[PDB]
């Protein structure tokens, strides 16, 4: 009954190639099987590695409303969040789905509880902008990237919730300076606002000497060229 | 920086642990967009990047492209990989020959010392739909020996199963009292309606073991029925075809 390691070998080897019948199938076979023998958040993340490995199985084949009602219980914010995308997943993120007040108000309800993982975050800055709130997406996103910066969804909401170059100025000085994504942030921003200056033909230069086969980085290289010549 | 790296691997980790396929594609280009008795680990090891990336694309439903971009893999993994995507690729220009190139592709892999369980497992399912289904069976029994809980080599076996002499043959080569090919048997018995006493026994087997498996119940829902709410679904959705 400890042979269930292979269970957990094959959700590992299935999910990786994506076989997600064969995943979803396991996953529920291993939750089911009898009473199993911040430092706070991974440790809820062991706790719920289970049910999270089932609802994410589940989440994998479209089965939205199943992998929400699995987490229903879950307080890692790993599981809040697939629970939370998952539902709105019913019916990119807009007022009219049907599920999108309930996402708004879960999210309330952990701001005020000192919640701040950054894909939470992240959803919380991308529902107030939605909510037309700029400046309060603004210090969501900002959060965000500061702890997760490489996550680049975040990174194009606040260039979104960002409409001068002062409101634009202002976030750039309250970001690592020195830092890679700052950097390509504020590439993508100016060109966005088209308040293309000689430091970001300079930051840009930077980003292309760490990743000088990049597409991205290139189609930004064209995309300043091109506004510098209106 | 080497660290850089490692913050990019971290993100393409909790993104693709989240769902955020999106995210994933964008840092996997990232990752590979700067300079830099089994060895099977070793290889995928060298291709970690290489393989990050296609799986970010297969996630993202670009299948051509996830083939394409581990077009020279030598791991099992991204062979597989690389073959699956082009099934898929195959199976939606549906609506034939693509099969054929895969079958060529798996054929000089098995002279080849390979028989990886999952390539094994893809030759098996393109023999089926090819319908040759005595050659199937073959190659998913390797599968299922090598691979025993992989439910999906069970499921194409089932499938590629179409009397219960067949059946009967096949249980005969397979760890008897091994677990999941009780849990088969159980499956494949009710799949083709020839039900009979042992599956009942087995069943219980299998339900001391997984006791609140939904797998499990519904098939105990379909075997009580067999003798003589659950049925209210979708029979693809119990025979877990869906």
């Amino acid at each position: 009954r400890e042979i269930r390691n292979c269970l957990l070998k094959c959700i590992s080897e299935c999910s990786e190639r994506g076989l997600v019948y064969a995943v979803r199938w396991a996953a529920e076979m291993l939750n089911g099987m009898n009473p199993i023998e911040m430092a706070n958040e991974k440790l809820l993340e062991v706790e719920e590695k289970n049910i999270y490995l089932l609802a994410k199985s589940y989440f994998d084949c479209k089965e939205f409303e199943r992998a929400a009602y699995t987490l229903q219980n879950c307080k890692s914010s790993k599981s809040i969040f697939l629970r939370l995308y998952s539902k709105y997943l019913a019916g990119t993120l807009s007022s009219t789905n049907r599920e999108f007040y309930y996402i708004s108000e879960v999210l309330e309800s952990l701001h005020y509880q000192g919640n701040k993982d950054p894909y939470l975050l992240y959803l919380s800055g991308v529902v107030y902008r939605k909510r037309k709130q700029d400046s309060k997406a603004i210090d969501f996103l900002k959060s965000c990237v500061l702890k997760a910066p490489f996550f680049w969804s975040a990174w194009l909401e606040l260039s979104l919730s960002i409409d001068s170059l002062e409101t634009l100025t202002t976030v750039v000085s309250q970001l690592p300076s020195t830092h890679i994504m700052t950097k390509i942030f504020y590439v993508y921003a100016s060109h966005e606002l088209h308040q293309v200056n000689s430091s970001a033909y300079e930051k840009l230069a930077e980003a292309e000497i760490i990743f000088p086969n990049s597409r991205y980085l290139k189609t930004q290289r064209a995309l300043l060229t091109y506004d510098s010549r209106l």
